[PDB]
């Protein structure tokens, strides 16, 4: 009695943003997930607005890094000592897995590393790639490495930003073998256990699968696997964070409605810990009308049987 | 009537509606001497998108299409597609494709491409000069300068992801970008159409309140300041809520949770911009947890407490 009514945004899928990389959502996808552990750290939020993992609120502070850089002699690599979003000191003892927004998959993320010299406002920018499966990827410790197209242009002790664009793959190896979107980086480096993680999720009900919000990351070199699935759109993270409507049960029943025809396409379970399941067996790209949207209908529980998708 | 609200997200939790970067601060200054007519980040309080405004925080200053190499150069012409990768339609009554840059500047980022057949991919640093003669997005074409003469393929999906801005370092520092100069969306001899209107304070002692970011600089000595009239999250919020405006102005109070006190009040005009009572340039100093709260509908001629 007296709970703030729960709701989800009325934005359509194509009007929303992937919570794991700064690109629009394209489609909904469902498939079996017994062959991987689904434990992304971005795009994690409970329905009552508790951010989990490395999740933060900005759609354009995801897979970014800020700090200052040191050149590694004999190479085009730079070590970035990480700062916070507002350029303050990074605190490695905060009870999070890594700075909020840190990439949550193993892959080679390419973008631009940019810098401004405080004294005169001179600026510079270079193509750069961060290898999140590599030994120098230690964001939790406050340090990551970038491979760039320069050995001398970046200055020390000047604010430097990495803006992600897409992913690459080693073209001499099996096509689409990376990125591995369901493999978490080791945030503190090789053989150091991750901490404070958002939990892995899986369907529990017979005949159910996770429902993913899917985008295609830009590819920047080689033959990458560009598929990227998030559990919640970034706008849903922002919505629940603000609304903070109490979860009246374990499961919010949503209906996906077509306002063009006035008919419900399918129903799904939004679990209070922040993920969606549907009743379907097999890999399936959902086909949805551009104006279709999710609408909260009622609180049910994990024993509720969904109508087949 | 449906109660009007603004998001409770703090400034640094929100996104610039004119370039895909976080908001950093609030800024006010006089703007009588020139025209404030941005086309992105334009939305009425009852949720009507204006100008070139669309809903995505990460489909702003992006481009998509097919590219063709200009022989004897490292420049490529992009024939624009839509977000769904369909043919572009120049007869829509908009100034240019939604999300088109709304300032004159040299925007640098990466041009990326996927070959459909084998999934091979490529990516190159590229710059679009929105003040250049070939910048004709309303006509379905813009030009990029890149670092290759041969790597991009024809008739393959190509995307530009913006990162920051550059300036010609052999010229007066910070002389470009010019954030308050609109591109000529159809080229230099064709006037712009279907624009969201220019905005100005009219009430004595008031100035615009800007939501400000610093665009990354990628070369030279650029002016990196970028002011939007509404955070992108406010655009998304009004679009969904569609709460009718009960008067010309929504009075907002900016509240500090650490004290429980109002820091300042401002006017959110129903056509989608904010004013404060202040004379002079000022970077507002705000607590990280400060937020805007709608307090009441007032008329346009309400007198604000001084900022
Ligand atoms: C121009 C081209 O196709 N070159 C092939 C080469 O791929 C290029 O390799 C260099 C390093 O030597 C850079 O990594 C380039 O980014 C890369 O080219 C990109 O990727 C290829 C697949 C094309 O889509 C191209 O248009 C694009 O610019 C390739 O090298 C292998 O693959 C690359 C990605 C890299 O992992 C190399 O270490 C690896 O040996 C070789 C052999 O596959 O073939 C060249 O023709
Ligand atoms: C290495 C350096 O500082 N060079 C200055 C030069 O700037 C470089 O010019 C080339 C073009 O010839 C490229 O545009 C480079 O990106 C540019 O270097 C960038 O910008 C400078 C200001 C530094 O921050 C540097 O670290 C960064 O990589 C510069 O040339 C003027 O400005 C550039 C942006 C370009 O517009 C030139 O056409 C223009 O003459 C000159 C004069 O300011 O000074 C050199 O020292």
């Amino acid at each position: 009695t007296g709970s703030k009514p729960f709701t989800v945004p009325i934005l359509t899928v194509e009007e929303m943003t992937n919570s794991r990389f700064p690109i629009p959502l394209e489609k909904l996808f469902t498939g079996p997930s017994g062959a991987f552990v689904v434990q992304p750290q971005n795009g994690r939020c409970t329905t009552d607005g508790v951010l989990l993992g490395t999740t933060q609120l900005s759609p354009v502070n995801i897979c970014t890094f800020r700090g200052d850089v040191t050149h590694i002699a004999g190479s085009r690599n730079y070590t970035m000592n990480l700062a916070s979003l507002n350029w303050n000191n990074y605190d490695p003892t905060e009870e999070i897995p890594a700075p909020l927004g840190t990439p949550d998959f193993v892959g080679k993320i390419q973008g631009l590393l940019t810098q401004t010299t405080k004294g005169d406002g001179s600026t510079r920018g270079h193509k750069a790639t961060v290898y999140t499966g590599s030994a120098p990827f230690t964001p939790k410790l406050g340090s990551v490495q970038f491979s760039t197209d320069t050995e001398n242009d970046f200055e020390t002790h000047q604010n430097t930003k990495f803006t992600p664009v897409g992913v690459i793959q080693d073209g001499s190896t099996t096509h689409r073998n990376e990125p591995q979107q369901w493999v978490l980086p080791s945030y503190s480096g090789r053989n150091v256990h991750n901490v404070h993680l958002a939990p892995a999720v899986a369907p529990t009900f017979p005949g159910e699968q996770l429902l993913f919000f899917r985008s295609t990351m830009p590819g920047c070199s080689g033959y990458p696997n560009m598929d990227l699935d998030c559990l919640l759109p970034q706008e849903w993270v922002q919505h629940f964070y603000q609304e903070a409507a109490p979860a009246q049960s374990d499961v919010a029943l949503l209906r996906f409605v077509n306002p063009d025809t006035g008919r419900v396409l399918f129903e799904c379970k939004l679990h209070k810990s922040g993920y969606v399941t549907v009743a379907h067996t097999g890999q399936h790209d959902l086909v949805i009308p551009p104006n279709g949207y999710f609408r909260f209908d009622s609180w049910v529980n994990q024993f509720y049987t969904l109508a087949p998708m």
